[PDB]
C-alpha cells in the first residue's frame, strides 16, 4: 500500500503505527533516540524501576484508552514540613486548600471569553487572594507561605514556570477524567511497539527535514513519484506519500524553520510559537535507611502576591513542591526556570543541596546524606526541549486545533500531546491523537476508488 513514515516513537507515533499496521501500508517509524516511549521513560535504578517521564494514569477509568491498554497488557495491580523545621497544622493546610482550589474552580467563569479582564490564571488567583487577605482580622504569614506551595504545585501540574503565563479563558477546556504501573509505564509503549511488524521502528534515526509539496522520484528505475521526501540526519533520503509528525512542541519551537521545506503555513507556524511548553523534572534520592506517601514542603516567609510572571524564587530549591515516598527512595518534583537551572547542576551538587534542605526542613541536623541521585533533564533533551504543553497567555485552544491541522493532501499529518485540545499534556491525549491521524489516512485511502467513479 502507500508509503507512510511516522516521525517519533512516543505513544502518539506508536498508536498511529499500530492502527495503520492493523491493505497494509509500507510503514516505518523513525525514532531520534536509542529506544521508544519518548516522554514515557522508565529506568532500572536503586534495585527497582523509576519513572523519569509520565508516572500516572489520569482518570483510571473505562473511557481512558491508556487504562484500557494497561489492563489488556497485564500492567496493573489489584488496587507537611515547614522550612522552620516545625510541623504545619493539617487544619490550616485544609483551610488554605479550600480557598485555593475553590478559586481554581472559578476559572470556569472565563470559558469562551474573547477579552478577559486579566490575561492569566495567576493574575486572577492573585487578585482574589488579595481581596480575601483584606478580610483576615504571624498567622497571616503562615497562610501566605502555604498558599505559595499551592501556586508551585499548580505550576507543576500545568508544566509552567508561573500561573501568570497560563491563559485564563482556555484553562477550563482541559478535561479532567490516579495510579502507577508498578513495573514501568514504558512497559505500555514497549507492548504497542512489539505488536508492530518486525523492524517497523528504526532507532537512532533522527529526521533533519521533511520536504513536501513536491514530486520526488524514488532512487530505483523507472523512478515513481512521491509528494514527500524525508531527509534523515544520517543522509537517508526516504520518499513517502504521507508523513505523520509526532515530535514534541519544544523540538518544533526550536527547529520548525529548518525541519520543513517549504516552511509551514503561517497560522500553524504562529500556533507553534504562541503555545506554552514548560519544564517539569523529577529528582530521585536513595537513602541507606528511611528517616520518614507525600511530604509537602512549606517555605517560611514566602508569598504568591510578591511574584510576577517571570520572577524566580530566592534559591532554585524553593520551587520544589515536596517529596513522594517511592513504593529507600524519595522523588522530588520541580517545575519552571528553577527546574531548568537544576539540570545545569552536577549530580553531586543536587544530592548535597537537597541533603541540606532535608536536614533543615525535618529539623534534624544529624539526618544521614542521600546515597545516590537520579534526575530527569527534560529541558536539556535535544529531541524534546521540555516536558509538556500548556495554553499560554496569547494563545487559545484554537491553537491546539491548528497544531492538529494536516497539510494539503494529508502529505504531512500532526499528532502528539500538543495537538489534542482537551487532553493535551497527557499520555491518553497523545495516544488518541495518534489514532485520530491513522483514522484520517484510512479514510483518504478508502476514498481513492471514488476518484475513478464516473457519474454517468
Ligand atoms: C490524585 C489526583 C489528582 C491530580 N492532581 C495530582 C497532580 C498530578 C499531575 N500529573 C502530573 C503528571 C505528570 C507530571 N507526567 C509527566 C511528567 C513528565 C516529567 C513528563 C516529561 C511528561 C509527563 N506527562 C506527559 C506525557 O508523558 C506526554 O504528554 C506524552 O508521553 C507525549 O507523547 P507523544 O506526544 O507521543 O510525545 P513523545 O515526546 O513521547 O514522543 C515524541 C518522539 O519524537 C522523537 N523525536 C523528536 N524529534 C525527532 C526527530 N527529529 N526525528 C525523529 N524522532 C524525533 C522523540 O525522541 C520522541 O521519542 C504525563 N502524562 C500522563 O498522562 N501522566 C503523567 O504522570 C505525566
Ligand atoms: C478545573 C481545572 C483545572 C485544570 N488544570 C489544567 C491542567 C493542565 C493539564 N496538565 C495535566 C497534567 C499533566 C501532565
Amino acid at each position: 500500500g502507500p508509503r507512510v513514515l511516522v516521525v517519533g516513537s512516543g505513544i502518539a507515533g506508536l498508536g498511529a503505527a499500530q492502527k495503520l499496521c492493523s491493505a497494509a501500508p509500507h510503514l516505518r517509524v523513525l525514532e531520534a533516540t536509542a529506544s521508544a516511549g519518548g516522554r514515557i521513560r522508565s529506568e532500572r535504578c536503586f534495585g527497582g524501576v523509576v519513572e523519569l517521564g509520565a508516572h500516572w494514569i489520569h482518570g483510571p477509568s473505562q473511557d481512558n484508552p491508556v487504562f484500557q491498554l494497561a489492563a489488556e497488557f497485564g500492567l496493573l495491580g489489584e488496587k507537611i514540613w515547614s522550612s522552620s523545621g516545625t510541623s504545619v497544622s493539617l487544619e490550616l493546610m485544609t483551610e488554605m486548600a479550600r480557598l485555593f482550589y475553590g478559586l481554581i474552580e472559578r476559572t470556569r467563569e472565563f470559558l469562551n471569553e474573547s477579552e478577559t479582564p486579566m490575561a492569566s490564571v495567576g493574575e486572577f488567583l492573585k487578585k482574589e487572594i488579595s481581596q480575601q487577605v483584606a478580610s483576615w482580622t504571624d498567622t497571616r504569614k503562615r497562610k501566605l507561605a502555604i498558599l505559595n506551595t499551592f501556586f508551585n504545585i499548580e505550576c507543576c501540574v500545568s508544566g509552567t514556570h508561573s500561573m501568570d503565563l497560563v491563559a485564563l479563558a482556555p484553562f477550563g477546556e482541559y478535561t479532567v477524567l490516579d495510579c502507577i504501573l508498578a513495573g514501568g509505564y514504558q512497559g505500555l509503549t514497549d507492548r504497542i511497539l512489539a505488536s508492530l511488524p518486525k523492524d517497523t521502528v528504526a532507532f537512532d534515526k533522527p529526521v533533519k527535514t521533511i520536504h513536501w509539496n513536491g514530486s520526488f522520484q524514488e532512487a530505483a528505475f523507472p523512478g515513481e513519484t512521491f509528494p514527500v521526501l524525508v531527509e534523515c540526519e544520517d543522509g537517508a533520503r526516504l520518499p513517502a506519500h504521507h508523513v505523520i509528525v509526532t515530535v514534541p512542541l519544544g523540538f518544533l519551537k526550536e527547529h520548525q524553520d529548518t525541519f520543513f521545506e517549504p516552511p509551514l503555513p503561517a497560522k500553524k507556524a504562529e500556533a507553534i510559537k504562541k503555545l506554552g511548553f514548560g519544564t517539569n523534572n523529577k529528582i530521585f534520592l536513595e537513602f541507606e535507611e528511611p528517616f520518614w506517601q507525600f511530604i509537602q514542603v512549606v517555605w517560611e516567609d514566602t508569598s504568591p502576591l510578591q511574584d510576577t510572571a517571570l520572577s524566580l524564587q530566592d534559591t532554585w530549591f524553593k520551587k520544589l513542591i515536596g517529596f513522594l515516598v517511592q513504593p529507600h527512595v524519595l522523588c522530588g518534583f520541580i517545575a519552571g526556570l528553577e527546574s531548568e537551572f537544576m539540570e545545569t547542576l552536577s549530580d553531586e551538587e543536587v544530592l548535597l543541596s537537597l541533603t541540606q534542605v532535608l536536614r533543615r526542613v525535618t529539623g534534624n541536623p544529624q539526618l544521614p546524606a542521600a546515597k545516590s541521585v537520579r534526575r530527569s533533564q527534560w529541558h536539556s533533551a535535544p529531541y524534546t526541549r521540555g516536558s509538556y504543553s500548556y495554553v499560554a497567555v496569547g494563545s487559545t485552544g484554537d491553537d491546539l486545533d491548528l497544531m492538529a491541522q494536516p497539510l494539503p493532501g494529508l502529505q504531512v499529518l500532526f499528532a502528539g500531546e500538543a495537538t489534542h485540545r482537551t487532553f493535551y499534556s497527557t499520555t491518553h491525549g497523545a495516544l488518541l491523537s495518534g489514532w485520530r491521524e491513522a483514522d484520517r489516512l484510512v479514510s483518504l485511502w478508502d476514498s481513492q476508488v471514488e476518484q475513478s467513479r464516473p457519474r454517468l
